[PDB]
């Protein structure tokens, strides 16, 4: 469910290596807000200094990838991002039936303000047999926008 998918673990791994110039698989605290900003997250300085005070328990002023996975899990656990897209698709379920027209679905994804490109959705529409019927549920399209 709210468990980190193998992809989400890789996405954070690429952003974590961008600042791993020590080939030690670790990064400094000064580059913590920079890695989070790479994923599009903007925590305030106090929010960062608060987690650092707890992680800076070793006194190494550094962070390794496993502990980094514990930081994203604290943000995205009981409040996965999936609850944000599903609640939006809800705004689009005017019939409380759990189904909307592919248009209202592609629209749910664009009005949200996601950095989605019309080409990426066209790929998500190919495996989401959006034909054969005429209307499609979003639970399948929600997991796709998060991470295949």
């Amino acid at each position: 469910a709210d468990q980190l998918t193998e992809e989400q673990i890789a996405e954070f791994k690429e952003a974590f290596s961008l600042f791993d110039k020590d080939g030690d698989g670790t990064i400094t605290t000064k580059e913590l807000g920079t890695v989070m900003r790479s994923l599009g997250q903007n925590p305030t300085e106090a929010e960062l200094q608060d987690m650092i005070n707890e992680v800076d328990a070793d006194g190494n002023g550094t962070i390794d990838f496993p502990e980094f996975l514990t930081m994203m899990a604290r943000k995205m656990k009981d409040t996965d991002s999936e609850e944000e897209i599903r609640e939006a698709f809800r705004v689009f379920d005017k019939d409380g039936n759990g189904y909307i027209s592919a248009a209202e679905l592609r629209h749910v994804m664009t009005n949200l303000g996601e950095k989605l490109t019309d080409e990426e959705v066209d790929e998500m529409i190919r495996e989401a047999d959006i034909d054969g019927d005429g209307q499609v549920n979003y639970e399948e399209f929600v997991q796709m926008m998060t991470a295949k």
